[PDB]
């Protein structure tokens, strides 16, 4: 079983597995049942922005999602990620559709991790930034339905030629390089992630959402993780 | 008077103004009487490192002080710096000596500020890094006894040719450029400050310490601020 | 007088002071008479981008100007900026109007300077980024008609409420902080400047242009520098 | 046959294949026979620093190597790398020993690549930094004799337990992630690489050197590329 830490942008209320009634953002530690959620007024057809942040000093994982000219949704959770994740991980974006559907379009993605040592008092750092995605993006591991190059975007879930999202769809993009996320010898470990997204539905009911996630480096899409499981979890436990 | 937010590396217990019995790190919000302290095993004559981090999501000022192959002292305080600081500030380093004395030597200093905005959705940023200080450092405002250029270091307080620190000394260094520290239109404001320092005392009693501080742009050394007030405060209220 | 190094986006051929017959980009070293120019197909009313890059290894000032879906204009000049500029400078943007007029609108501006040193072997750096300008931007020195805050843009030259650019206007914006541009103890000095701009003229004859410039720290708009001198030079020598 | 672009730190004069009489730095475009060389006073047992830089505007590949308190060696060569390398590459460090030997110790390595588009006018960027290396460094592809974790360094060539370098040795470290080094749609492509190194010999004759290199992503150590071929080339052509 993969080890997963995620921020979910959850557009569809699965009230039988702990979702609230409304679209929401959440912090998932090893379960689709968010440890903490906040209400989120997803805006259909509009470009949004997620900022995620962590440091080893506060051990607080925080996410902010916003649209131009709207109040933000933010959620926070105290978690020592040295006790949850392995030392080496991969970072990625995940999305799914079920019975109901939406485009899961990423327009940009950027990430920064830092280790600042006690042993030496010197820093190890990874930073990547995509504002365009190309038809053949060799620093990305695309899983399931995920594709790149259509209008320089990353389409996480399946979309027809006229541009209609398909249901029962799942897809993920991971950064090729493993990331050293925590280290005993570090005085401060920090990571930042930012992405922009276009979730468009023809339905008045979009599903299922987008997640930024951290996994074991060999993470793959769990079997039957379309719909409410967001390509992250094998089950709703 | 000046408006001050500070992290103090305080080497001298002034127990009649709320100091603990031991050298401590402290978060000061408009008062030398730290809202929060932690024990700090300052190591006479060694190069130490200070990391300060704030973000407008967690609203939590944190400091970590460390030497090679020792435990860290860390201290944190929940505070909304929108309700304490004016929108525009200067950042600096202050130090002091009283009856008792120490080198207050700064070997390097870096600082990073970001506003990432709502309604606009476009980031403003400032970052500077000093790994050596020159004899005439025109992007630093030197106050009091603060000098630059000797071993390419910043000496906050007065030192002899023969290496001896003087008492009743006080000095500060401010980054020339004002800093946009918070904005009501920003979804995430954050900042990071790192400095390395060498505190050496010929006595078994070093005084008084070093602080990173954020002030009103026209901040100057208050009268009588030598020793226990660290160049930061006019009195001990 | 002031010491000036500049890249000019020059929209008006002043053929009696060495200008080519066409709108051009130019590298100016202590003279409005560009040491080097290239043809530039300035696009009335579009957002353009300017990239300037220098390094003390190649000793080569290069500029690239581009619009979406057009060819770049690029210009380069071998010059040792240790023999032209004082050790400490300010960086800025200048613009001008004469008989003829244009918006000189700056939408964003970023700058990066590094000294990486010998005998010391430790890097000094400054970086600032403006993706929006506020009504009161305390890290910019505004000279002449330069204003900020309207559409969160920097208007170098005078514009009406009704959107109309005025003639015989001149304006500049300088980064507040002085910049350590070269050091004799550095193995590699380098810098990078990026700005996006919108030049709109109601006539089929726009004038006069925008420049990124590096000056002595106390640089001010020379007398009579409107129109063809671009706020940079007192005369056309 | 791999496609290779390298900066060599060449400690041993192979005068039969175009080496000068003395230790030297060089730019290798698809041949061990440097297109351009400069004299280099390698300092045995001392920590050195290499800075490599390129941009698509100058199409000039430049390298600077220096020690504390010594004059630098620099070399430059005009090369359009869009005409030499594939669009996607891996970056790495390479070193070899032959009949004669040296430690090929890397203490730190950092890299930055940038693409800034015409199609969009938005940037794609990779930056990594190692100041420590760990016993198990999963963002590095180690080939041949290369090992990590001994004193937090990367040993490129084989060294005994007492710390004696072995001859007929070859080794390479590549960044796990493929790098998008050039792109038609880019107005400026730039890359920076920096590393620090300790070359120590017991001999008064060290060999064979260190190289920073760019290759096709599947690059491997050519057969018999110990000695003068630096783990880069199958032959001296
Ligand atoms: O009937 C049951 N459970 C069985 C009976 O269990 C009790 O009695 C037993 C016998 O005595 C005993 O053994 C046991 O312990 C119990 O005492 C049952 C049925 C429904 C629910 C339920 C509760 C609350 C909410 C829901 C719910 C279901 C479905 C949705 C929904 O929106 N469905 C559409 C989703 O379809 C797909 O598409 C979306 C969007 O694309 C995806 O998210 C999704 O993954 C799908 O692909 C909402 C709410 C049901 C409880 C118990
Ligand atoms: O004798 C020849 N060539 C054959 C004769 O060729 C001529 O005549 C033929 C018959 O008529 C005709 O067919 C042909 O066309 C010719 O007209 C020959 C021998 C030597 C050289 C030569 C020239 C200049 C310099 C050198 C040279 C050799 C070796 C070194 C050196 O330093 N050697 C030690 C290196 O050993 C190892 O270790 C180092 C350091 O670790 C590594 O770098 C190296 O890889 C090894 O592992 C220096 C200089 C020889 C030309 C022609
Ligand atoms: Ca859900
Ligand atoms: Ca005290
Ligand atoms: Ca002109
Ligand atoms: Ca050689
Ligand atoms: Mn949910
Ligand atoms: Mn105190
Ligand atoms: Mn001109
Ligand atoms: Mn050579």
């Amino acid at each position: 079983a993969d080890t997963i830490v995620a921020v979910e942008l959850d557009t569809y209320p699965n009230t039988d597995i702990g979702d609230p009634s409304y679209p929401h953002i959440g912090i998932d530690i090893k379960s689709v049942r968010s440890k903490k959620t906040a209400k989120w007024n997803m805006q259909n057809g509009k470009v949004g922005t997620a900022h995620i942040i962590y440091n080893s000093v506060d051990k607080r994982l925080s996410a902010v999602v916003s649209y131009p000219n709207a109040d933000s949704a933010t959620v926070s959770y105290d978690v020592d990620l040295d006790n949850v994740l392995p030392e080496w991980v991969r970072v990625g974006l995940s999305a799914s559709t079920g019975l109901y559907k939406e485009t899961n379009t990423i327009l940009s993605w950027s990430f920064t991790s830092k280790l600042k040592s006690n042993s030496t008092h010197e820093t190890n750092a990874l930073h990547f930034m995509f504002n365009q995605f190309s038809k053949d993006q060799k620093d990305l591991i695309l899983q399931g339905d995920a594709t790149t190059g259509t209008d320089g975007n990353l389409e996480l879930t399946r979309v027809s030629s006229n541009g209609s999202p398909q249901g029962s769809s799942v897809g993920r993009a991971l950064f090729y390089a493993p990331v050293h996320i925590w280290e005993s010898s570090a005085v401060v470990a920090s990571f930042e992630a930012t992405f922009t997204f276009l979730i468009k539905s023809p339905d008045s009911h979009p599903a299922d959402g987008i997640a930024f996630f951290i996994s074991n480096i060999d993470s793959s899409i769990p079997s039957g993780s379309t719909g409410r499981l967001l390509g992250l979890f094998p089950d709703a436990n």
